[PDB]
């Protein structure tokens, strides 16, 4: 039953990294399109990433939700590992933010709700993403979200993500929790409304300085209820963020006035609002 590289017609490179390359492929027997993540075994071993790649596959194997990438199959030849992932036709959320400038209230609410629902599922399995950002949140043909890149995920019973979305506790205690993803969520909501992430500076050190000082400003147009939500997620104390266990979880987060009109139970059945 195991698949081979010969079973596929590979196409364009979708993304390139230091440890992997994601290529679009059409399976010959089925005509199905997959995003195949290809990882060179020598380079993984040389840079000591075996625990990272192993955990990545293990985390993706446990994912069974429409708002997350699916691992359909794995195989290997002499040089490379292949992970067969779901293909998200419409690409990164980041593309759409830069294209339309900034989302309106209807679109901000719907896509934020999808991210919250995704995170609720994810954190309910005791998994932290640790690198949540618009480029890691993809969009399928139906324009629903698909969160990918679990190469730096943490399974709860050491890394530092992307600078602009890094939480203060990671800069202070080197520790990561579920609340770290929720901080990232707050940056993402801000970015959807404002067009740019909240903490911006000339270099990483200067960005990290702004994070620990909570040095950011809202534009005047910023949706009042969206602002209130962001202010309750961008909190230096990870214990005081909406959604976290110490704040009694996802109930209160989902009950926030910004989500008033949201039907939480069937988001992926709903038709997404058009991005204008
Ligand atoms: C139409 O366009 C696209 C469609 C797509 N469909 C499915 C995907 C999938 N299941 N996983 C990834 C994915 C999986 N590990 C990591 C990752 O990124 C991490 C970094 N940012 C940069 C990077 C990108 C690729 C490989 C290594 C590093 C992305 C990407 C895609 C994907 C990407 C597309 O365009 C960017």
């Amino acid at each position: 039953r195991k698949k081979r590289p010969e079973d596929f017609k590979f196409g364009k490179i979708l993304g390139e990294g230091s440890f992997s390359t994601v290529v679009l492929a059409r399976e010959l027997a089925t005509s199905r399109e997959y995003a195949i993540k290809i990882l060179e075994k020598r380079h993984i071993i040389k840079e000591n990433k075996v625990p990272y790649v192993t955990r990545e596959r293990d985390v993706m194997s446990r994912l069974d939700h429409p708002f997350f990438v699916k691992l359909y199959f794995t195989f290997q030849d002499d040089e490379k590992l292949y992970f067969g992932l779901s293909y998200a036709k419409n690409g990164e959320l980041l593309k759409y933010i830069r294209k339309i400038g900034s989302f309106d209230e209807t679109c901000t609410r719907f896509y934020t709700a999808e991210i919250v629902s995704a995170l609720e599922y994810l954190h309910g399995k005791g998994i932290i993403h640790r690198d949540l950002k618009p480029e890691n949140i993809l969009l399928n043909e139906d324009m629903h979200i698909q969160i990918t890149d679990f190469g730096t995920a943490k399974v709860l019973s050491s890394f530092v993500g992307t600078a602009q979305y890094v939480s203060p506790e990671l800069l202070t205690e080197k520790s990561a929790c579920k609340s770290s993803d929720l901080w990232a969520l707050g940056c993402i909501i801000y970015q959807l409304v404002a067009g740019l992430p909240p903490f911006r500076a000339g270099n990483e050190y200067l960005i990290f300085q702004k994070i620990i000082k909570l040095e950011y400003d809202f534009p005047e147009k910023f949706f009042p209820k969206a602002r209130d939500l962001v202010e309750k997620l961008l909190v230096l104390d990870a214990t005081k963020r909406l959604g976290c266990e110490e704040m009694e979880g996802y109930g209160p987060l989902k009950a926030h006035p910004f989500f008033e009109s949201v039907t939480w139970e069937n988001l992926h059945q709903q038709t997404p609002p058009k991005l204008t």
